[PDB]
């Protein structure tokens, strides 16, 4: 039952957290056009902005809980979760 900690840390998945991290990054940050009204390609671009930004929110807390109730003790740098 405790697989679950190991498929986590290994399948790659630091690789992949970097690439969504990068992206997410370059795109919902650099990509903001600050001056501007509702507009309608500026608005459906911050909808999908938002969507990308709250299904990534979903998936890094879906790959939390790793070690279980031991990180929040052991935190050096751990505590950027909060």
């Amino acid at each position: 039952f405790r697989l679950q900690c190991h498929r986590i840390v290994n399948d790659t998945i630091f690789t992949n957290l970097i690439l969504f991290f990068i992206l997410l990054s370059s795109i919902s940050l650099a990509a903001e056009d600050p001056v501007q009204h509702t507009s309608f390609r500026n608005h459906i671009l911050g909808n999908a902005d938002y969507v990308f930004t709250s299904i990534f929110t979903l998936e890094i807390i879906l790959k939390m809980t790793a070690y279980g109730a031991f990180l929040h003790k052991g935190s050096f740098c751990r505590n950027y979760f909060n």
